[PDB]
């Protein structure tokens, strides 16, 4: 047993996320998006920090993809921000908006670099919200049809691969569960009603794409924790197998299979949250087959049983499953696991479960970066953890995992959701911090140079 | 949370195998079964005991089904003798054997019972051994089917329930891998191509049952051990992705998908073992859809990263997996493992990728009964086993498992297949040992009587 090879076209890529990214806000007709309204509410994000300017990229793109075609990255993933090319959602399309994408796109492929278009990244627009409440309505389902084909129509002569819903279970759990992200609820029935509704969005955008980009390549992508079992105890394996249908078949089986998992249904069906189905939904769900997975991987989560008066820090479902520190991987100084075999074991459970292919769409390390005299910042720590992902990654590809491509995040330092800039994930430090944008500029890390070589042998050199 | 009950036709049973139980074996023109030949060379069985009269279950049919009827079984398993039906395998089709089987199926339908006919218990013709090698060459499919739709034809208005192979990853594994079943061989190569071959069969049948039997119902069923990783140490998991693929979804995936899994696959072929391929081998393998898949379930496995100097007592493959005891389940007297909960991870973990109903085809626990004055069996161990496992039923069919049915191993004491008759399964004692037949009467243990009561209260006491 020697490694295989990366394959010759492996898309080698690094990604962002366009509120994360852009600034302009309110520049060239754009609407306002939910993240805008959102991160000004007072107190919701870290030093009052927000996507007015970001890192400014709408302004500074033509040098952002300069470093990226002098690291010779191979792909580019990014977002399209909605609200800039339908500013109200609906009704008048802002050529302005899709003139920016338009650029982007050109640069990028006068440097050989494929675009990867990820068609939402959280930022509805605030209109629809207004309108009908966004992601709890059949009615955006049509709309994001409309803004997909939009994009589709514009820009498929020239990108072959798409994402279409970015971390569905993120922005569904984190807004309508946990309340950490717009629209701020706490509540598991909407939850389960609003991602039915972004499931059958999802469904019927590829539907569309298969008319519009005959060629292409499309799939959702997936916030992938794959879980464990604490031990061979027989009730930790029966947590794992609920939790691991719970957290991950939910999503991934609707995906790949359209079907939801029939154990978790019939438990949010006895607590009486299971979504309102409506004639059509199934065979719509059933009819979308995507060509690839994409996967966003940090972690591994580890189970044990939960005894029904149980936990609901520890997190689960009493009856279930609860989590629990797993003693056998590794921290970061944030105290969030680090597991490089985990990617391996999500990626060989998705070649074994549906057959499908990877796009790995999200992989890095966030850390506090010090920047030294002469622009220089040395960031060891990250070309590690990329290093033993990367490792892992050539070993689910000489087990049989088909995997398309590998999406470092993130390209240039961003703009965090809640946390404002300070734990970076770039290979490219921008000159900001949270209390002022300073000169905005763009400093490469030791890592954009360890990921130049990684990409100059295919990945033979790590 | 409230238990589903059991459902109103559950198919409450107890089952058993020809060669273990018939004995006649050289009566009414059946021809020789490679286990006749098998068993009678030297050393192969304890003590030379072998299925010349086992416990005369065919003269003896119309005692033990009036035991049934006593116990009010709703089912009875049986298989049937391939060379009883076909003494050769192919050429005459021998009508005595066939009317042993009519009597029996007529028995059990006039005192209300089921039957469940198993194709394919292990006892292929010598004729076809010696002539093509069995297993080994492609004339087996049509063989196998033509003695199948003779089945169909003959008892398919009768029998709704069938089995194709019982435990081909036994037969196979053991016949090929580790030379203790014939043909004795040891040879990985020889083993794959005979399972690529065993696959074949199983598909022509089924497609051919659809034309025979339109209201019936039929599966292959599977010796299904469920692996453990033995913790959450990442190459543990890895070892459970491993083996859980290599030992248990290489058999069912090819039921259920008509597709072998990927990295098992690649595994072999890096090996040189992958089985032969012909055009139309997948689509007939896809086409062949089951109604079910059959489980026989005794326990689970542990198992734990094996580096590819390792373990080629524990066992595996180096580089994929090795077995660890599991310190958190009892132990039989034979160092098997007592998992009811692992019947239900099990169960849960077919519906979850399958979809599929689920007939438990066997579960038993082996023991050395004793005999007690006024010819009584005090089996309490046996007792507590089953129900442990009936209880674990319940609560997967309450999570949302559709299981049709429960086939108790075995009905009455049989022959072992190389071990001899005292370690006993049944919940009918038989006199008889290892030396003599003894007089071969029948002795109600105490948990014939503890069955009897769950069927008649249908499980609702457990």
């Amino acid at each position: 047993r020697h490694l295989k090879p990366f394959p010759p076209e492996f898309l080698w890529g690094a990604a962002s996320a366009a509120y994360q990214v852009e600034g302009a806000w309110n520049e060239d007709g754009k609407g306002l998006s939910v993240w805008d309204v959102f991160a000004k509410q007072p107190g919701r994000t870290f030093k009052g920090t927000n996507g007015d300017v970001a890192v400014d990229h709408y302004h500074r793109y033509q040098e952002d993809v300069a470093l990226m075609a002098e690291m010779g990255l191979k792909a580019y993933r990014f977002s399209v921000s909605w609200s800039r090319v339908f500013p109200d959602g609906n009704g008048a399309v802002n050529e302005k908006g899709l003139d920016f994408y338009d650029r982007l796109i050109e640069e990028l492929r006068n440097h050989g670099i494929e675009p990867i278009v990820t068609l939402y990244h959280w930022d509805v627009p605030q209109a629809l919200m207004d309108a009908y409440g966004a992601w709890e309505s059949r009615r955006i389902i049509d709309d994001f049809d409309r803004y997909a084909v939009t994009l589709f129509q514009r820009f498929g002569d020239r990108v072959k691969y798409w994402v279409t819903l970015n971390q569905q279970n993120i922005f569904i759990s984190f807004g309508y569960r946990l309340g950490l992200h717009p629209p701020g609820v706490k509540d598991m029935k909407r939850m389960y009603e609003a991602n039915h509704i972004a499931n059958l969005a999802n469904a019927k955008v590829i539907q569309s794409f298969r008319h519009y980009v005959p060629d292409g390549k499309i799939g959702p992508s997936f916030a992938y924790s794959p879980m464990y079992p604490y031990d061979s105890r027989p009730e930790n394996v029966l947590a794992f197998e609920n939790a691991e249908e719970f957290q991950n078949h939910w999503w991934m089986d609707v995906y790949a299979w359209g079907m939801y998992p029939q154990a978790a249904w019939n438990y949010l069906e006895s607590q009486g949250l299971e979504p309102t189905v409506a004639p059509g939904d199934w065979e719509l769900l059933q009819a979308a087959k995507p060509d690839f997975m994409g996967v966003n991987y940090y972690q591994t989560t580890t189970v044990e049983h939960n005894p029904p008066d149980g936990v609901g820090t520890s997190s689960g479902i009493p009856g279930l499953f609860k989590t629990v520190r797993n003693p056998h991987v590794d921290t970061t100084n944030w105290d969030w696991a680090i597991d490089p075999v985990g990617l391996r074991i999500g990626l060989r459970r998705i070649a074994n479960r549906y057959q499908l292919p990877i796009l790995i769409t999200e992989n890095g390390l966030g850390e506090f970066d010090t920047l030294e005299p002469g622009d220089i910042v040395n960031d060891d720590y990250r070309i590690d953890y990329l290093r033993r992902h990367v490792q892992e990654i050539q070993r689910a590809i000489t087990d049989g995992v088909d995997v398309l491509g590998y999406c470092a995040w993130s390209f240039t330092d961003l703009l965090s959701w809640l946390n404002g800039y300070q734990k970076r994930y770039g290979f490219v430090y921008v000159n900001r911090d949270d209390e002022s944008e300073k000169d905005l500029r763009r400093i490469k890390k030791k890592s954009f140079y360890w990921y130049q070589r990684v990409i100059e042998t295919n990945g033979a050199e790590l």
